[PDB]
């Protein structure tokens, strides 16, 4: 019974095989049929291209050994190379054209989900060209969803060499037996073979995807679309920054390139953004998954004035004065998406581009206090219980389990009435004590938040709801501005409280104003439609956010 | 007696003024003089332009505002602007073209170091240009040198108003008298001087300057090259990655652009980087500054195993990973520099490019063991007094003050014999108990140091010395190889151990090698010679790095 999986590289993970561009180069040149496929194994195990697998020399060392093969083979052939030949240019398009077989890293990730140790087995070269990134990057992206990645070149060893095959063993900690091998090179899958592990010779990804779900007995093929990548809180890089002497800020980041700070809402995590974090680092952004101020490992004082949105803004320009970023964008959800909106009023200098998940921006009314303009809408009752210092703690502290399992689910899995809820005496009056788990979230994913809150509990948490005059008094500063930034808007259809609708008239404040919507999604955006807030991100930061 | 300076910024921490290009445009297009800066003042207290140094609207708002005024201003002095006239244009060109004063930064940063208080006081605009970014980068730079920071259209007021006035006064904590106040605006200087206050008008930065140091009775001008500015461990980005369950690595992240990874050596920490770390990311990169295996908040395991280079550089390659980062610049000192070069040879694809302070890299010798090599230079021999574990431990950890002030010297500053070490029975043998402090550093600094390795001690440091055999193993499999990314070879004329002739023959291995050179530099490069390191890392980080 199998409980491993090996994949090749080139023409099985990677598309279109390096291999191939030889024989292409040749028909394209009308040159004689496998001169450059012969100059390329020219000396066989003692030739070039071995010492280069074999780690002995960079690629950079091996392209003068490759031209002088080349001028060899010609020689033999009785034929001539033509004028502006370039091995380099050749390579250099040919790994710049191989991307990530999409299909084939799905059922990898499949196996390895039902249990199955997945490695990477590939005979590679050191690569020191001064375009070597883009392979980097690729490579970067593939191993870290395997297990173990095996390359020649670090190893010393190649395929079709035994000792190769006994190490893949040794590192996977299994019998031949227990192996499928997967290869787009027949003479490299032979050894595997006559040692008695599963074989498959790839050629068309469906094909060898039917023989790799025949001899699994998983299905892999027209399977559903997968989640979005999520993170691992252990293996991620964990920053804080010390903003003022009783409050640090801790962070998650992951990526290069622009710096974009990611605000959670109530009552959240940088978790929260587990979808988002490793998507927008591989769309080429530095992410910073914030544990906003009352939250997770970052400080959560107990008065409700360190609350307010002013110190709250002007906390997050230390933490950026800090890290020593002249700028981020910025992305918000919920009381994160209201932060943000006013990060852009009163800080634009600061803010790269600005986007809210669900939070309208709405101007102050300074006609009317905002436990006046609250109360016209039945939506926002429930936070006038949030009011009072201890009620809401007590119930929401109360079990953790409970708390989150009622709070994260979708739109037609609601178990909290969260209508008249001051004046039912309760949050959870007439909801489970022990709910279901939603569709939306595992077991594991709830005993994260569960952990986060054990340390600092729900009244740095509340406290966010708890500055209304503060706010309102802080916002009516900013009436005669617009914000002329770049921004996004994403509505969420079924967010009953944050309704799209609220959203209708924020043109007036932003004219550049761009927009997204989501269709059945509920308040828990991210979540809940994780590959649509990342299509929506990752397309509006490249057009906007540079 | 004077404890507070405060300081505008247009016309006084920053040069040209924006105010002058009124003037300069007037005088560049032939229109009748004053012509702008009557437009630009039109309304006075009610008018345009103080309601955006107010804060009521920002400056994309005000820039139509203003073109208007400019109609009214040249119908009334019976003239016509030109074609192509824009408000726009004369405006962003003006804040491009503005930069710090470095000699008032440099007064005002004597003052706080002598301990007095320091505020920029300063009417100034919401930016939501698209160009906003120069201007929060230039401000970013300069108030995290002051105590304080009040922006008009933060408070609401506006000088010449005296609310602003009490309103300072109230946030330095300090009597009109105890205040110095330099303004280039004779009107705002007014409403100071008639409460009390010292007052500079500020015309050439000289005068300005003379006046300062006769009322301060500190000497600010012709003034000794100041230190680059150094980091306070508190008040910075901390960064925590697990890159293995025993093995998490602790880094300190400052500043956005690509990523510069900073590899201290033997028995350092991260602050031994703090003189490059605001100097790096003031030239646009995203500074990751380690806590080496072994060392301060990052992981300490025992086993000596655990500290050979493939260990190490495979780890670095997992914290990139972690971190979303296909690539890193890599800089390394003493064993980091090391590391550095061996990233280079065994992961060119993770590695932007490569420098090196002091260390050289020399090739393996496959025909000798490494044991043989470091015998033949008695530069090398109190490394053999390192082999033995526990015995430096004992001797480095009996105490920490003395072990950082006896090693942290300048080249005419050694307490320490270094010659004999292992045949005189200790390192600290015929050296002082009580080392005098190193014009280096300061007590504070070593005491930083002492509190670091009061958590782990010195066997992961020493460890790192402890893996000889299996790193000359490792080294043997590269020698076929070249390092072709960019690279950098900096050497120090007095680090007698890593002499600058060690150096010599690295072209043979790295063809298209840059070099820097620093003369009276001793061992500890960065806090020897910070200046210069500066200067030549940004000079190549710039040219062959991005
Ligand atoms: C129209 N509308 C307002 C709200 C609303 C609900 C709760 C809170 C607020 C507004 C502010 C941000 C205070 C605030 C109120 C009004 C304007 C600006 C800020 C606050 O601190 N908590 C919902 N609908
Ligand atoms: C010529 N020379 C070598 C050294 C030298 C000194 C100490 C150590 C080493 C080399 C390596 C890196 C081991 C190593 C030795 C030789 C070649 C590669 C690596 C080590 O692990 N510790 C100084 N001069």
């Amino acid at each position: 019974t199998l409980r491993a999986a090996v994949f090749d590289l080139d023409g099985v993970l990677a598309l279109p095989a390096v291999f191939g561009v030889l024989g292409r180069t040749e028909e394209a040149l009308a040159l004689p049929r496998g001169l450059l496929n012969d100059a390329f194994q020219k000396g066989g195990p003692e030739g070039a291209t071995t010492r280069l697998m074999k780690g002995e020399i960079t690629l950079s060392q091996w392209i003068p050994l490759m031209e002088e093969n080349c001028r060899k083979c010609s020689e033999t052939a009785k034929v001539c190379l033509p004028k502006n030949f370039s091995i380099k240019e050749i390579f250099d398009k040919a790994i710049s054209a191989r991307k990530i077989n999409r299909p084939m890293l799905q059922a990898a990730l499949m196996l390895r989900k039902k249990g199955f140790t997945t490695a990477i087995l590939t005979n590679t070269w050191l690569d020191d060209r001064a375009e070597r990134d883009g392979l980097a990057q690729l490579m970067c992206e593939l191993k870290m969803h395997f297990d173990f990645l095996i390359e020649s070149c670090q190893v010393g060893m190649v395929k079709p060499e035994p000792q190769i095959y006994k190490f893949l063993l040794d590192t996977l900690k299994a019998s031949p037996s227990e192996v499928v091998f997967l290869d787009d090179i027949g003479a490299n899958l032979k050894p595997a073979r006559d040692l008695g592990m599963v074989t498959i010779l790839v050629q068309d990804t469906d094909t060898a995807l039917k023989e790799l779900e025949k001899v699994t007995g998983i299905q892999l093929l027209n399977t559903p679309a997968p989640l979005p990548t999520s993170c691992n809180p252990s293996d991620m890089s964990h920053g804080y920054v010390t903003v003022k002497p009783r409050v640090r800020l801790h962070f998650v980041e992951l990526g290069s390139g622009p710096a974009v700070c990611l605000c959670h809402g109530f009552p959240e995590s940088w978790y929260s953004w587990r979808y988002q974090i490793p998507a927008l680092a591989q769309a080429g952004y530095r992410v910073l998954a914030m544990d906003m101020k009352g939250y997770g490992e970052s400080s959560a004082p107990p008065e409700i004035e360190e609350y307010c949105m002013e110190v709250l803004c002007k906390e997050m320009v230390t933490f950026l004065d800090k890290l020593g970023l002249s700028q981020a964008v910025f992305i918000g959800h919920d009381w994160g998406g209201m932060l943000v909106w006013y990060m852009a009023l009163f800080y634009p200098e600061r803010v790269r581009a600005v986007a809210s998940l669900n939070t309208p921006f709405i101007p102050a009314n300074p006609n009317m206090s905002p436990l006046e303009s609250i109360k016209a809408n039945p939506v926002f009752d429930y936070q006038l219980y949030f009011q009072e210092p201890g009620v809401a703690e007590a119930e929401l502290e109360q079990n953790l389990s409970r708390t989150f399992k009622s709070l994260f689910r979708a739109s037609d899995e609601s178990v909290l009435s969260m209508h008249k809820v001051c004046e039912a005496g309760g949050l959870f009056v007439n909801s489970p004590e022990e709910p279901s788990l939603s569709r939306m979230v595992t077991e594991e994913e709830i005993q994260f938040y569960v952990q986060q809150f054990k340390k600092s509990g729900f009244r740095g948490p509340l406290n966010w709801y708890r500055n209304m005059e503060r706010n309102w008094k802080w916002a009516c500063k900013s009436l005669g501005r617009k914000i002329l930034i770049p921004a996004l808007m994403v509505t969420a259809e079924k967010d009953f409280v944050l309704v799209p609708q609220m959203s209708q008239h924020m043109e007036d404040w932003i004219p550049h104003l761009k927009r997204g919507h989501i269709e059945d999604c509920g308040h828990w955006t991210q979540m809940d439609k994780p590959t649509e807030v990342n299509q929506i991100l990752i397309k509006w930061l490249d057009s906007d956010a540079r």
